[PDB]
Protein backbone atom coordinates (compact mmCIF):
# COMPACT_ATOMS: atom_id res chain seq x y z
CA UNK A 1 0.00 0.00 0.00
CA UNK A 2 1.20 3.33 -0.54
CA UNK A 3 2.69 5.05 2.12
CA UNK A 4 0.23 8.02 1.76
CA UNK A 5 -2.96 9.20 0.13
CA UNK A 6 -5.20 12.13 -0.82
CA UNK A 7 -8.81 11.65 -2.77
CA UNK A 8 -8.73 14.92 -3.09
CA UNK A 9 -5.79 14.92 -5.40
CA UNK A 10 -8.00 12.13 -7.53
CA UNK A 11 -10.66 14.97 -7.74
CA UNK A 12 -12.78 12.71 -5.55
CA UNK A 13 -13.94 15.49 -2.77
CA UNK A 14 -16.50 18.10 -2.76
CA UNK A 15 -16.16 21.34 -0.85
CA UNK A 16 -16.50 21.22 2.99
CA UNK A 17 -20.37 21.62 3.73
CA UNK A 18 -21.26 23.16 7.05
CA UNK A 19 -24.18 21.21 8.95
CA UNK A 20 -24.72 24.12 11.61
CA UNK A 21 -26.87 23.45 14.11
CA UNK A 22 -28.39 20.09 12.88
CA UNK A 23 -26.62 16.88 13.83
CA UNK A 24 -26.54 15.55 10.33
CA UNK A 25 -22.84 14.39 10.39
CA UNK A 26 -24.07 11.41 9.56
CA UNK A 27 -25.57 12.80 6.24
CA UNK A 28 -22.69 14.57 5.25
CA UNK A 29 -20.42 11.20 5.75
CA UNK A 30 -22.44 9.09 3.83
CA UNK A 31 -22.90 11.47 0.61
CA UNK A 32 -19.37 12.29 1.06
CA UNK A 33 -18.12 8.86 0.42
CA UNK A 34 -20.81 8.07 -2.35
CA UNK A 35 -19.81 11.22 -4.03
CA UNK A 36 -16.36 9.60 -5.04
CA UNK A 37 -17.31 6.69 -6.05
CA UNK A 38 -20.06 8.67 -8.29
CA UNK A 39 -16.42 10.62 -9.16
CA UNK A 40 -14.86 7.04 -9.78
CA UNK A 41 -17.69 6.29 -11.76
CA UNK A 42 -19.13 8.61 -14.00
CA UNK A 43 -15.82 11.52 -14.36
CA UNK A 44 -17.82 14.07 -12.54
CA UNK A 45 -17.65 15.79 -9.34
CA UNK A 46 -21.23 16.43 -8.35
CA UNK A 47 -22.15 17.18 -4.31
CA UNK A 48 -24.95 14.87 -3.22
CA UNK A 49 -27.72 15.72 -1.06
CA UNK A 50 -27.22 15.30 2.61
CA UNK A 51 -31.35 16.95 2.75
CA UNK A 52 -32.60 14.46 0.58
CA UNK A 53 -30.84 11.56 3.65
CA UNK A 54 -32.30 13.84 6.73
CA UNK A 55 -35.91 13.79 5.37
CA UNK A 56 -35.88 10.20 3.62
CA UNK A 57 -33.96 7.89 5.79
CA UNK A 58 -35.56 8.17 8.73
CA UNK A 59 -37.13 6.26 10.74
CA UNK A 60 -37.24 3.29 8.65
CA UNK A 61 -33.43 3.79 8.58
CA UNK A 62 -33.35 3.96 12.87
CA UNK A 63 -32.27 7.54 11.59
CA UNK A 64 -33.48 10.66 13.78
CA UNK A 65 -32.87 13.58 11.08
CA UNK A 66 -31.28 15.99 12.50
CA UNK A 67 -30.91 14.15 16.09
CA UNK A 68 -28.38 11.55 14.48
CA UNK A 69 -28.55 8.70 11.98
CA UNK A 70 -26.08 6.04 11.12
CA UNK A 71 -23.90 6.21 7.53
CA UNK A 72 -24.72 2.44 6.25
CA UNK A 73 -28.45 2.86 6.96
CA UNK A 74 -28.11 5.90 5.00
CA UNK A 75 -26.23 3.96 1.96
CA UNK A 76 -29.22 1.01 2.34
CA UNK A 77 -31.99 4.05 2.15
CA UNK A 78 -30.61 5.29 -1.27
CA UNK A 79 -29.75 1.35 -2.63
CA UNK A 80 -33.42 1.05 -1.66
CA UNK A 81 -34.94 4.30 -2.73
CA UNK A 82 -33.14 3.42 -6.21
CA UNK A 83 -31.45 6.97 -6.00
CA UNK A 84 -30.11 10.22 -4.36
CA UNK A 85 -30.81 13.82 -5.52
CA UNK A 86 -28.15 16.48 -6.19
CA UNK A 87 -27.26 18.94 -3.64
CA UNK A 88 -28.18 21.38 -6.23
CA UNK A 89 -31.51 20.19 -6.40
CA UNK A 90 -32.35 19.44 -2.90
CA UNK A 91 -30.47 21.59 -0.94
CA UNK A 92 -29.54 21.29 2.56
CA UNK A 93 -31.39 23.41 4.76
CA UNK A 94 -30.42 22.43 8.44
CA UNK A 95 -33.75 21.36 9.61
CA UNK A 96 -35.56 18.22 9.94
CA UNK A 97 -38.40 18.48 6.74
CA UNK A 98 -40.72 15.99 5.20
CA UNK A 99 -39.12 13.62 2.18
CA UNK A 100 -38.98 15.75 -0.67
CA UNK A 101 -37.33 13.31 -2.64
CA UNK A 102 -37.69 13.12 -6.56
CA UNK A 103 -36.46 10.19 -9.01
CA UNK A 104 -36.30 13.45 -11.62
CA UNK A 105 -33.28 14.55 -9.62
CA UNK A 106 -31.38 11.53 -9.14
CA UNK A 107 -27.78 12.62 -9.62
CA UNK A 108 -26.52 9.00 -7.79
CA UNK A 109 -27.48 5.30 -7.07
CA UNK A 110 -25.95 2.78 -4.57
CA UNK A 111 -25.69 -1.03 -5.17
CA UNK A 112 -24.51 -2.06 -1.78
CA UNK A 113 -22.42 -0.72 0.83
CA UNK A 114 -19.69 -2.37 2.82
CA UNK A 115 -18.87 -2.25 6.68
CA UNK A 116 -14.95 -3.35 7.76
CA UNK A 117 -14.06 -5.28 10.77
CA UNK A 118 -14.15 -3.51 14.32
CA UNK A 119 -10.97 -1.39 15.05
CA UNK A 120 -8.70 -2.83 11.79
CA UNK A 121 -6.61 0.36 11.20
CA UNK A 122 -4.59 -1.75 8.46
CA UNK A 123 -7.63 -2.85 6.73
CA UNK A 124 -9.39 0.82 6.96
CA UNK A 125 -5.94 1.82 5.33
CA UNK A 126 -6.39 -1.01 2.58
CA UNK A 127 -10.12 0.25 2.12
CA UNK A 128 -8.98 3.96 1.35
CA UNK A 129 -5.98 3.31 -0.32
CA UNK A 130 -8.02 0.77 -3.17
CA UNK A 131 -11.93 1.29 -2.72
CA UNK A 132 -12.19 5.53 -2.15
CA UNK A 133 -12.96 7.68 1.22
CA UNK A 134 -14.59 5.42 3.81
CA UNK A 135 -17.31 6.95 6.12
CA UNK A 136 -16.33 6.32 9.99
CA UNK A 137 -17.68 7.21 13.35
CA UNK A 138 -15.26 9.26 15.86
CA UNK A 139 -15.48 10.34 19.19
CA UNK A 140 -15.14 13.97 18.94
CA UNK A 141 -16.84 14.98 22.08
CA UNK A 142 -13.78 17.00 23.67
CA UNK A 143 -12.93 20.20 23.90
CA UNK A 144 -9.93 19.58 22.10
CA UNK A 145 -11.71 18.57 18.93
CA UNK A 146 -13.54 21.88 18.85
CA UNK A 147 -10.85 23.35 19.25
CA UNK A 148 -8.49 21.92 16.77
CA UNK A 149 -6.76 23.90 14.03
CA UNK A 150 -3.67 22.49 12.61
CA UNK A 151 -1.44 19.33 12.87
CA UNK A 152 -2.02 15.80 14.23
CA UNK A 153 -4.73 15.23 16.60
CA UNK A 154 -4.28 13.04 19.00
CA UNK A 155 -6.47 13.52 22.41
CA UNK A 156 -5.34 11.35 25.41
CA UNK A 157 -9.34 11.25 26.96
CA UNK A 158 -10.28 10.06 23.14
CA UNK A 159 -12.17 6.66 23.67
CA UNK A 160 -13.81 3.90 21.02
CA UNK A 161 -17.48 5.28 21.94
CA UNK A 162 -18.18 7.29 18.84
CA UNK A 163 -20.50 9.88 18.44
CA UNK A 164 -19.49 12.15 15.18
CA UNK A 165 -20.15 10.58 11.71
CA UNK A 166 -16.95 12.24 9.22
CA UNK A 167 -15.34 10.94 6.25
CA UNK A 168 -11.57 9.56 5.90
CA UNK A 169 -10.51 10.78 2.78
CA UNK A 170 -6.72 9.99 2.43
CA UNK A 171 -3.94 9.04 5.19
CA UNK A 172 -0.36 10.15 5.63
CA UNK A 173 2.27 11.25 8.05
CA UNK A 174 3.36 14.67 9.56
CA UNK A 175 7.47 14.32 10.01
CA UNK A 176 6.62 10.12 10.78
CA UNK A 177 3.30 11.19 12.99
CA UNK A 178 0.53 9.17 11.08
CA UNK A 179 -2.52 10.60 10.50
CA UNK A 180 -5.81 9.81 8.67
CA UNK A 181 -7.03 12.52 6.45
CA UNK A 182 -10.58 13.65 7.86
CA UNK A 183 -12.98 15.72 5.68
CA UNK A 184 -15.32 17.00 8.86
CA UNK A 185 -18.78 19.17 7.96
CA UNK A 186 -18.42 21.88 10.18
CA UNK A 187 -17.50 24.38 7.80
CA UNK A 188 -14.19 25.71 5.75
CA UNK A 189 -13.31 27.69 9.52
CA UNK A 190 -13.39 24.32 11.45
CA UNK A 191 -9.50 22.61 11.70
CA UNK A 192 -7.67 23.05 8.96
CA UNK A 193 -9.64 24.78 6.28
CA UNK A 194 -12.66 22.00 7.21
CA UNK A 195 -10.32 18.83 7.58
CA UNK A 196 -8.51 17.42 10.99
CA UNK A 197 -5.47 15.21 10.73
CA UNK A 198 -6.38 12.87 13.27
CA UNK A 199 -3.88 9.86 14.83
CA UNK A 200 -3.97 6.67 13.10
CA UNK A 201 -2.37 3.35 14.32
CA UNK A 202 -2.87 4.85 17.92
CA UNK A 203 -4.71 2.01 19.35
CA UNK A 204 -8.20 3.43 17.15
CA UNK A 205 -7.30 6.73 17.82
CA UNK A 206 -11.25 8.26 19.25
CA UNK A 207 -12.86 4.92 17.38
CA UNK A 208 -11.61 5.98 14.23
CA UNK A 209 -11.38 2.52 12.48
CA UNK A 210 -14.41 1.50 14.90
CA UNK A 211 -17.15 1.55 12.61
CA UNK A 212 -15.88 2.13 8.83
CA UNK A 213 -18.19 1.76 5.81
CA UNK A 214 -18.12 2.85 2.27
CA UNK A 215 -20.76 2.23 -0.70
CA UNK A 216 -20.24 1.17 -4.36
CA UNK A 217 -22.19 1.89 -7.69
C1 LIG B 1 -23.88 14.36 13.96
N1 LIG B 1 -23.93 15.67 13.77
C2 LIG B 1 -24.61 13.63 15.07
C3 LIG B 1 -24.58 14.46 16.35
O1 LIG B 1 -23.25 14.55 16.80
C4 LIG B 1 -23.17 14.92 18.17
C5 LIG B 1 -21.80 15.47 18.41
C6 LIG B 1 -21.54 16.82 18.24
C7 LIG B 1 -20.25 17.33 18.45
C8 LIG B 1 -19.22 16.49 18.84
C9 LIG B 1 -19.47 15.13 19.02
C10 LIG B 1 -20.75 14.63 18.80
N2 LIG B 1 -24.11 12.27 15.36
C11 LIG B 1 -24.69 11.21 14.80
O2 LIG B 1 -25.58 11.31 13.97
C12 LIG B 1 -24.20 9.82 15.22
C13 LIG B 1 -23.31 9.20 14.14
C14 LIG B 1 -22.77 7.80 14.47
C15 LIG B 1 -21.94 7.27 13.29
C16 LIG B 1 -21.90 7.88 15.73
N3 LIG B 1 -25.41 9.02 15.43
C17 LIG B 1 -26.24 9.33 16.43
O3 LIG B 1 -25.95 10.24 17.21
N4 LIG B 1 -27.37 8.57 16.58
C18 LIG B 1 -28.27 8.84 17.73
C19 LIG B 1 -29.75 8.71 17.35
O4 LIG B 1 -29.96 7.44 16.72
C20 LIG B 1 -29.25 7.34 15.48
C21 LIG B 1 -27.73 7.47 15.69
Amino acid sequence: LPDSVDWREKGCVTEVKYQGSCGACWAFSAVGALEAQLKLKTGKLVSLSAQNLVDCSTEKYGNKGCNGGFMTTAFQYIIDNKGIDSDASYPYKAMDQKCQYDSKYRAATCSKYTELPYGREDVLKEAVANKGPVSVGVDARHPSFFLYRSGVYYEPSCTQNVNHGVLVVGYGDLNGKEYWLVKNSWGHNFGEEGYIRMARNKGNHCGIASFPSYPEI
